[PDB]
């Protein structure tokens, strides 16, 4: 029925085992699908957020999923623009008059949600001292106290500031909160159980948490440097996660729920990067890949294994989603991690690629 070969799913679950009895991983968990179906999943390991007797990892674990988040903020934008009140094309000046100056004058939505506005990656935060960065005035102008790094659609720069600018343009033209906006159209409308921009109380256990500087980050009613939680935030689970990478391969709807136009999904997985333009992460040149709106397409084809046309996002924590339409192949995991290790991150997604039969 699912058309995948058993022996990479014990080759899958070898590999992330022997991370974790090497110390290199406290615990993994995954799920993936053919066809919307669920044929395998296995959670991993233990974590240490309750000190000694190590909390076990579950598939219905809550954890942050860092940049993923950025994923919610994308779909809420083209709700909007599905509703008439936004257009990609409409200058930020227009909505955040301390835009109206050189360089952020020429910056559009359609920027935003593609990295090439010229935004770094973060904002000097031990540089702002004296400013409320938990205001949005405030925090918008001491953004463009910043220098641009780059020109407008002249290089692909994944920033974080970016889109905690879109969630507060989300605010301005809808007049509710960004949170309260993703909870109401997106999370709840979706159906996500166990996905929150704050954990209650009675669920704050089921938390995993392998530093205390997110034991301490679980407590919190607000984030500690961003004016929204539109970049990252969002605590969420596998189920849910899937959920989500499920709908955009669906073409905007789950079942019964229906989130995005099957149109307005074509135009997200498509690519919207100039041809020629240069690629950065973080300081360093990334190699060019197709990147939509907020969805990013990259990697795919080449020497990997996905398919040419598999839309992807990764999240810090560490945590991933990837959906390969080709083969109506969808795969979602938690690997809780402090440092980037692509042996923990990228190198499974050969695995799991790899056990693929013919649908
Ligand atoms: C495919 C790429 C990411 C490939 C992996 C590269 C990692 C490079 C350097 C260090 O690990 C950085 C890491 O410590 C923390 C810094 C940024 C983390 C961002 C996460 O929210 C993942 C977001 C990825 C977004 C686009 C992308 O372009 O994803």
């Amino acid at each position: 029925n699912p058309a995948f070969d058993m022996k990479q799913i014990n080759a899958l679950n070898g590999h992330y085992q022997t991370m974790i009895d090497n110390g290199d991983l406290q615990c993994a968990s995954y799920m993936m699908s053919r066809g919307g179906e669920v044929f395998a999943a296995e959670s991993l390991g233990e974590f240490t957020g309750g000190q000694k007797e190590k909390q076990t990892f579950q598939l219905d674990t809550i954890r942050e999923i860092g940049a993923l988040t950025a994923v919610f903020t994308a779909v809420a934008v083209m709700q909007l623009v599905e509703k008439g009140l936004l257009d990609l094309k409409m200058p930020v000046k227009l909505i955040l008059p301390a835009f109206d100056k050189p360089g952020f004058g020429e910056i559009k939505i359609l920027h935003l949600l593609t990295h090439t506005a010229g935004l770094s990656f973060e904002l000097d935060i031990q540089k702002a001292e004296g400013i409320d960065l938990t205001n949005e005035e405030e925090w918008i102008n001491y953004l463009v106290s910043t220098p641009l790094e780059y020109g407008v659609d002249e290089a692909w720069n994944y920033s974080r500031t970016g889109f905690v600018i879109l969630g507060i343009i989300i605010s301005k033209v809808t007049g509710v909160s960004y949170e309260q906006y993703v909870t109401k159209h997106i999370i709840e409308a979706l159906g996500l159980e166990r996905t929150y921009f704050y954990v209650p109380d009675t669920l704050k256990e089921e938390v995993c948490v392998i530093s205390e500087h997110e034991c301490v980050q679980l407590e919190k009613s607000h984030h500690p440097y961003f004016p929204n939680k539109a970049t990252s935030g969002l605590y969420s689970s596998l189920r849910d996660i899937w959920k989500l990478a499920e709908m955009f391969r669906n073409k905007g709807r789950l079942k019964d729920k229906k989130l995005l136009g099957r149109k307005t999904v074509e135009a997200m997985l498509r690519n919207q990067i100039k041809p020629g333009l240069p690629f950065y992460f973080f300081g360093a040149p990334r190699e060019e890949g197709g990147f939509g709106l907020g969805i990013n397409l990259w990697p795919a084809g080449d020497h990997y294994f996905m398919t040419e046309g598999t839309f992807s996002h990764l999240g810090m924590g560490w945590c991933g989603m990837f959906s390969d339409p080709a083969e109506d192949f969808t795969y979602v995991f938690f690997t809780p991690i402090s440092e980037f290790h692509p042996h923990a991150v990228l190198t499974p997604l050969n695995i799991v690629w790899a056990g693929i039969e013919l649908e």
